[PDB]
């Protein structure tokens, strides 16, 4: 650790100072319940307002469109899947989910505990690309599919989804479309009604927001059965006495995360391709997903050398924070080989290192990256009596 | 003027010292507990310390399960809907006992149930505002799933007879969970003396954050997941950690059983003044004995005002303070007295609930007398009848 640098940004962030110094009265000097009647009680609620206000406005949602505060990504993924499960399922015509393999693990597992309620679940696999097309839904999409959730953008591969285009044929269908998209937010332009998306999962501390605190946007206010019964909070959608400082430092930044887009494109986009040329320079490197399509922030590298979960622990030594993504051989057209995405439980999967950016990333970070990162590969290669 | 709070069943200030355990959890080390790195794994001294905190607080045992939820309403939530799942949806089970007091994650997961066609009992509650053992026995059928039962009523601060809800729950094999909310900071709380299988807590209600809770499990008992997903706390709750929430829960907890055992005078006490003081105005009735009362709250029902008119005028004065459901009664020596009922009831009036925390001065209790009774006549030259 000659140096710290963080680059598993897509794990967590950290909270911006300007975020945790508009979480900060929200403990003891303004603490008043939301719902109480008093003074105390009322006192935070134009923060309140401003915040519920800078989401809406972070994500492009309507008035007539619900933007409900969860706990987390995890409650909001539950919330959806099985809220969609008891109205349309359970109580409708349905019994089939449309989703993908490289769904995060609260999308995946609810999807099992889902099959195994007797729903049938379609986990569409990913394409060379890293991503699931429009017309691959549309194929699996038949009138018994109750929803669809594909996610915005990929957490282990940066690779976008074509949201829109998936939502056409949703649309064509009349099929409800959920997407995970706590990955996009900050990372890309999100518009929730020209994504066309009925629902969208998000999480604060994806976006140097605070943990424990999330999002759950429900277009046209759209009926979907509670996850958590009993108060009114929420437009009694969500019940459980509001987190405050949570709600207060989302909303800070989702509009910092806003404003920064720009700065994400323009500067942290050319670290991340400074890095990812500097690593593609080592022989038998190999990055997984097109950059063309992939999040500005996030670079997938597959060695044939070196094991991943190794590189890993040889990078934390060097003080560098990074983690993991599935991957697996394939070729291009021409029939050169590539590493393209693939779900965690496949046969073919091996492990390469997913390194991601932030907007406080500097370029003495990279640098140093990218000089322990060479050192890193030569050194576990130089222990192979394998590797040619 | 002055501004008094003593709203403080609806929420608490967050201590200090509290606030300064969380700070460095945002900006300095905000690692992804689940990562294996060095920023990831930096917090978890200070996770450990906090899970520790809990499980001395509540005297659970290293067997059970601590699981951190999101707030009381994801616990209780988690508990019921687990239990209809496991034992009624997926058993030979499709009854649940609880009370007509419950807090509204309760009652409101239990009506959702009923419309899933499980038979709910509502047991109402008797002139102390709790409910004995013996009604739950009489009422446990071969095809009962669960009891749930609140430790302490948020609305008069009366204590459940727990400890003896569990032994007759034991006898029947029927699985106990309580909604706990109330007892931390306020009572000697030990799950392995009040028996119960389940027990639902939250942080700001005992000077910790909003926005973190708990689940304690007895014994690790199987209880489907809320949250699925991701393998955390156990795989019984997925989500990434609450770290803050979590260091400030435990730190909160901690704190909490030190001021019961060092400080249960100073806190009684005030209430004790504010509640003689307040007693000593005409035709004003405390409702539920003190002697069964966390020590911190008073009911008061004003006669020749609504409770929320009282609310409002103690406002006005900077008074905060909060509303309950009773009704007018009679006790066996036939005095007329104020009861507790469910807020749903047609014979129901609001009274006024005043709930302390250790933070409570002397001087406020004093200028709120003044201020009580000052609105009371204020509020009783405008009444219709009185």
């Amino acid at each position: 650790a000659h140096m710290k640098v963080y680059l598993d940004n897509n794990a967590t962030t950290i909270v911006d100072p300007e975020v945790k110094a508009a979480m900060d009265p929200y403990f003891t000097q303004i603490y008043g319940n939301p719902n109480s009647l008093h003074d105390f009680g009322t006192e935070c609620h134009p923060a309140l307002r401003k915040a519920m206000d800078q989401m809406y406005e972070a994500i492009g949602a309507r008035d007539e469109d619900d933007i409900v505060v969860t706990s987390c990504a995890t409650e909001s993924n539950n919330w959806v899947l099985k809220g969609v499960y008891f109205d349309l399922i359970k109580n409708g015509d349905k019994d089939h989910i449309i989703t993908t393999e490289v769904e995060h693990p609260s999308v995946t597992a609810t999807c099992r505990w889902l099959e195994e309620q007797g729903v049938r679940v379609t986990y569409l696999p990913v394409n060379q690309d890293g991503v699931v097309e429009a017309h691959t839904v549309r194929d699996f999409i038949t009138d018994k599919t109750a929803l669809v959730s594909i996610m915005w953008a990929n957490n282990e591969t940066g690779a976008i989804f074509p949201v829109e285009e998936i939502s056409e044929i949703c649309k064509e269908k009349g099929v409800l479309f959920h997407t995970d998209g706590v990955q996009a937010i900050g990372k890309i332009p999100v518009d929730v009604i020209r994504a066309g998306v009925d629902f969208m999962s998000f999480s604060a501390h994806k976006f140097h927001g605070p943990k424990g605190v999330g999002g759950l946007y429900i277009r046209n206010g759209h009926p979907l059965t509670s996850l958590l019964h009993g108060g009114e909070h929420m437009g009694g959608r969500r019940s459980g006495t509001l987190n405050v400082p949570g709600i207060v430092g989302m909303g800070k930044a989702m509009e910092l995360a806003t404003y920064y887009l720009k700065f994400e494109e323009e500067h942290v986009r050319k670290l991340r391709d400074k890095l990812e040329d500097a690593i593609l320079e080592i022989p038998d490197t190999y990055s997984v997903g097109p950059r063309e399509n992939r999040t500005p922030n996030t670079i997938l590298v597959s060695v044939r050398g070196v094991e991943g979960e190794a590189m890993l622990w040889d990078l934390n030594r060097a003080g560098i924070a990074a983690s993991t993504g599935s991957a697996c051989a394939s070729e291009d057209l021409e029939a050169n080989p590539i590493m393209v995405a693939v779900g965690a439980d496949s046969e073919l999967a091996h492990t390469a290192v997913r390194l991601s950016l932030s907007r406080f990333t500097t370029e003495e970070e990279i640098d140093y990256t990218i000089e322990q990162f060479k050192k890193a590969v030569e050194r576990l290669r130089s222990i192979s009596s394998s590797y040619a």
